[PDB]
Order: C-alpha cells, then structure tokens, then sequence
C-alpha cells in the first residue's frame, strides 16, 4: 500500500502538444525537490487533459504526501496558462492514469450527442468496469464536478483538518472520485454509478461527530456548488455526432492484459450497436520520467 499523488489540469481546445509545453512540462518542473518522491509520470492527451501522477518512497503518509506537494502546486499555478487555472488543478489520491480514450460517432447523424451520451453511461460504462484490470473508467457526458468551497473562518473554529473532510466523503464508499484544487476549494467527480448525485446529499452528510455529540455536516463549514465543465471533448467526431469516455488503468494492474481485455470485451458490445453507431479508439501513452 504505497502513496500515489495524481495531479489533472484541464485546457479545452489545446493540442497535445499544446497542453505539454504550457501545462505538463511546467508542472513537472514545479515538481522540482521532493522528497518520498521516487519518479515522476505524465500524459498529455489530445483530450486536453494533462496528468502529472506522482510515486513515493513505502511508508510515506499519503495525506501528508498529498498535503505537500499542493504548496508546490500553490507555487505553480502562477506559470499555468489563465484558462487552465480559471479550470482547476485536481489533486487526487490515487495510482491509476489514462491509457485508452475512445470515441462513439453516430455514421447516420440518427443519435444526437445526448442520445450517444446515455447509451454510453448505460451499456457501456459497467460491463467494462468488471474487466479484470480496470481502475476506473468515465463516461464524460454522464459526469460533473461538485465545486465545494470552503470557509477559512469556519475550518478555524473547528480546529478540523481537510484531510477529514476528504475521507469523510470517501467513508460512505459513493463511487466517487474526490481531489482537491491546487492555488480553499475542492472538487469531486460524479458519475451515473454514484450515490451521491445532488448538492443537497453532499450537504446532508456527517463529517465529524463533536464531543458534544452534535453531527457536523457539509453546509456549516462547506459551500456546495455545481461547476460548470465540459467532460467530454466530443460533440461531433469527423463532423459526425459523437460522445466519449477515458479508461483509467488499476495500479498493479498490467497495462496491455487489461488493454486487449477491456477491447475484446468492448467489441463483444460492439456486435449489437445501434445502426450507424461505431466507435474509434485512441491509445493514451504515459511518459516516465525520474
Ligand atoms: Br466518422
């Protein structure tokens, strides 16, 4: 059980190699003195989405490695192009990375980008989950980020840490992805999967219990609020209707067992698409440097 720091900017309408130079390349370099820290990966995806996961040393607090590196981060975000910060930079605990992107286009023009978005969510997104090999995997036009923004004056008074915050919303096990942005506010990832989907669950959970035996909830000391973000890269795909999904790898995992697993299992599915419904794949390759 090692720490792994997972970071992910976001520039819409940047190239690959757009992303790198201005984002990836300069993040990595903001990643400067670490210590834990072992070797450093990253992608640039034609997506527009710049990943930076992070490795440290076995035995290495994961909270506090996490807690680290966002006041590296805190230093970096004044390189960052305006849009990728006016984005959000997402630091999540986490191994996995990007490795399989792919588009469904509808030839015909008979299903519309919503149309794409719900069959995706629906037939694909679960059975592909259960491949043996697969970390997590998101139908972009069935997620959304829960902004949740956080008092100073508030989290003072408590004298409570945002380290409990974040494994408070992870505790009731809801399939959702939970980071935190870099520059307080957080950031969590809903999927069709989740339990919780709405502001008003995210305000009704229980943090903390207190001494006094009073329940703290999300509201008091946290401002939930819905963001506003394009998932997807894809509303048309060669001019032809479209929507897609990325394929996060498991940790251990290995890459090309689950690479061909989840494929051959995607073109089980791909037998009964809906007339004019095909698909088009992209490979994600990781860079490796220490
Ligand atoms: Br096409």
């Amino acid at each position: 059980a090692p720490p792994n720091v997972r970071i992910t900017a976001n520039y819409p309408g940047a190239s690959a190699q757009t992303l790198e130079n201005t984002v990836t390349q300069v993040i990595e370099q903001n990643m400067t003195g670490l210590d834990n820290l072992m070797y450093m990966s990253s992608q640039s995806s034609g997506t527009g989405q710049a990943t930076i996961t992070l490795s440290f040393i076995a035995g290495t607090d994961p909270d506090e490695a996490v807690q680290q590196v966002q006041n590296q981060l805190q230093s970096a975000m004044r390189k960052l192009p305006q849009a990728v910060q006016d984005q959000g930079v997402t630091v999540r605990k986490t191994g996995d990375t990007n490795i399989l992107t792919i588009a469904f286009v509808s030839t015909d023009g008979s299903m519309d980008k919503q149309d794409i978005a719900d069959y995706v969510a629906s037939n694909i997104q679960d059975p592909l989950s259960r491949v043996n090999g697969v970390g997590d995997i998101d139908a972009y036009g069935s997620q959304y980020s829960m902004r949740i923004w956080l008092d100073p004056a508030k989290l003072n008074s408590f004298q409570m840490t945002t380290k409990d915050v974040t494994d408070a919303i992870e505790s009731q096990n809801a399939q959702i992805a939970v980071g935190q942005l870099g520059g307080q506010a957080l950031n969590a990832t809903i999927n069709a999967q989740s339990l919780l989907q709405t502001p008003q669950q995210f305000r009704d959970i229980t943090l903390r219990v207190n001494q006094d035996g009073s329940e703290v909830k999300l509201g008091d000391v946290a401002t939930v609020e819905l963001g506003a973000e394009k998932y997807d890269y894809l509303s048309r795909f060669n001019g032809n209707p479209a929507s897609g999904l990325g394929v996060k790898l498991a940790s251990g995992a290995n890459e090309m067992a689950t690479a061909k697993l989840v494929l051959d299992r995607l073109n089980e599915l791909a037998q009964y698409f809906p007339h004019g419904l095909e698909y088009k794949i992209a490979y994600e390759t990781t860079s490796f440097v220490k």
